């Protein structure tokens, strides 16, 4: 049975049993604490079909994360909040320097930040490379883990908890991935994250000689913004269509060598875009 | 329907679909990656009934964790591996000094370790106190998180990933808890952890004026040791009995003030002990 159905079941469970809870803005949600869904990655790619997901943004953003960029321009230049920017100095924000955030923490966790143009080679902990090495040196490992932080949870001095914990697992030549997200916005964030970590998994599997296995998505505060209820009720009536497939078009050897042109989605036949107001 | 049934369903799923995978010893498991179960804490306490769980050990161990003890004697003195001990010097191991591990990381995360008798008041990050303050200052928070590490994952210099991530959640005057464990031994570790974090939840709820809600237990590598298969097959045939209740016997105000004598289990009618060989 089509895996997208679990996502639609979670939407329905939140509409039915979710409780009113406000977020840091004060804008309301229906909320449920604790959920999990499993999406097979074997011969299919979980890009949701009940609405069009912006695949290109998913790819270009992950690549920008992988590069460790803290330069907003490097991402927008591809064609892809208030409180984070208010922590920045004037000139750094003007030029698009985000400080020590996003993929900086994946590739240079704990490193002294200078500016977005700096050379951080070999500075801090390269969580992504460590994951890939361990898969190679000891696939049975239960600690093949990479964490991500929300930019506003700085500073690292404080030991701020992560936003996401991503665990990889290898058995029978298959790489599986579990993402734990402390909170998930079901209308907008969640579909994008599913595709994003599924793509990461495809990538790591490729360069470690494994086949993709399962993507397991686990949530703490799983929520629907009030203003997304009605568009989601309409999305719930759409029939999922077989997920597409993802193809990597050449043999790639290191995680940093992948390029947007290395990937191609195929057979993606989604229902139309649903605009949901952030 | 009785929540213990989810635990028994997970045992059965692993026996049926689990795959052979070895652990760091090389002793074998059947393994499944990614699972979740929900245990209500409302007017019941999930101490499993299909075998006797050593409640006293669960209590005394959590209290020792809460104290931040790194003194093995402080725990055994109550009546409650090879590789961790081989990292210790001679005299420190002789006297039972475990170094900067277990609840030291809950109450003094990142602090310079000296010895087990040292005064660490106000040193490092008090993750447990921070959780309790945030529940008080902002119950809607999605970052009410506390992490725990396996002792052999030192040193903290390296940014080792956590073993467990524990997230609390508050809605409608109810405190809920989700534990993410990178690996779980279903025969021995898992029942103990369920009770342990359910007890923690009861404790925090008590001193924050809330009612216990749900305990959500999430696993990465969920596994059964080969030598536990047969005793577990027998446990699977036992009918769960209504979970007991937990009673806190006086009004307690700070997390550090709880004592073993403050708690009483009631109505606990378990099937007999099952001895499972570690």
């Amino acid at each position: 049975p089509h895996g997208e159905l679990q996502y639609l079941g979670q939407i329905q469970h939140i509409l039915r049993c979710g409780v009113r809870k406000d977020d840091r803005t004060g804008t309301g949600t229906l909320s449920v604490f604790g959920m999990q869904a499993r999406y097979s990655l074997r011969d299919e790619f979980p890009l949701l079909t009940t609405k069009r997901v912006f695949w290109k943004g998913v790819l270009e953003e992950l690549l920008w994360f992988i590069k460790g960029s803290t330069n907003a321009k490097e991402l927008s230049s591809k064609g892809v909040s208030r409180d984070f920017l208010d922590s920045l100095g004037f000139s750094t924000r003007e030029e698009g320097d985000l400080g020590p955030v996003y993929g900086f923490q994946w590739r240079h966790f704990g490193a002294e930040y200078r500016d977005m143009e700096s050379d951080y080679s070999g500075q801090g902990v390269d969580q992504l490379q460590r994951v890939i090495d361990t898969i190679k040196t000891n696939p049975d490992d239960r600690r093949i883990i990479m964490c991500a932080w929300n930019p506003r949870d700085l500073p690292l001095k404080a030991l701020p908890p992560c936003h996401a914990l991503c665990q990889f697992y290898v058995v029978n030549s298959e790489l599986s991935c579990q993402l734990y997200q402390r909170s998930g916005d079901m209308g907008l964030g969640v579909p994008f994250n599913i595709a994003s970590y599924a793509l990461l998994t495809y990538m790591i599997a490729h360069i470690t000689g494994l086949k993709p296995g399962d993507f397991i998505h686990t949530l703490g505060d799983a929520h629907i913004y009030l203003n997304h209820i009605e568009p989601l009720k309409i999305q719930l009536q759409r029939e999922p269509r077989p997920f597409p497939k993802l193809r990597i078009l050449r043999k790639v050897e290191k995680i940093d060598d992948f390029k947007a042109e290395d990937f191609q989605i195929e057979g993606y036949n989604p229902h139309p875009t649903i605009k949901m107001e952030m």
